[PDB]
């Protein structure tokens, strides 16, 4: 297997993957590493595992009709991968933890998001359709946009939503358009 956390890319203590060569520290992982399970594998197999399993779950969907699905187990992983792909870019640090709302000329947001928040209300069960996942995600780069106004700090709003934008349609196989 490889030497550094799939996600964060830092050494550490880390957890192998059984059927596929990437490793993980525990809560970089999502969900986080369980117990025991041997053989383990990845939440890239398992998602794998999915499509291989029904090849016509890579055909076209409308995003309408993935966000009113309901969150059972596969969308629950489906939810929880796409999460941990924007945990992968480093920019991702900007939008992991609490945020504060301080700076002349604006004010802060109505309702506060960020991606601990997410992970916490996954691993929760508190989301029943991925309509609430989705939401959430796109209130954090939202909230961003409208804090930092015309400074370019921005800019980090847009590069990790484009960032989940493009995992969203991949991972949920959204009907490629112009
Ligand atoms: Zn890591
Ligand atoms: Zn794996
Ligand atoms: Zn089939």
């Amino acid at each position: 297997n490889s030497n550094i956390c799939e996600v964060c890319n830092k050494w550490g203590r880390l957890f192998c993957c059984d059927t596929c060569p990437r490793s993980f520290h525990e809560h970089c992982h999502i969900p986080s590493v369980e117990a025991n399970k041997n053989p383990w594998s990845c939440i890239f197999c398992r998602i794998k595992t999915i499509q291989e399993r029904c090849p016509e779950s890579q055909s076209g969907h409308q995003e309408s009709e993935v966000l009113m699905r309901q969150m059972l187990p596969e969308e629950q992983l489906k939810c929880e991968f796409l999460l941990l792909k924007v945990y992968c870019d480093s920019k991702s640090c900007f939008f992991a933890s609490e945020p504060y709302y301080n700076r002349e000329g604006s004010q802060g947001p109505q309702k506060p998001m960020w991606l601990n928040k997410v992970k916490t209300s996954l691993n929760e069960q508190m989301y029943t359709r991925v309509e609430g996942f989705v939401q959430d995600m796109r209130l954090i780069f939202h909230n961003h946009k409208e804090f930092y106004r015309e400074d370019k700090f921005t800019r980090l709003g847009i590069q990790v939503q484009d960032i989940f934008e493009k995992n969203f349609r991949n991972i949920f196989a959204i009907q490629e358009t112009s």
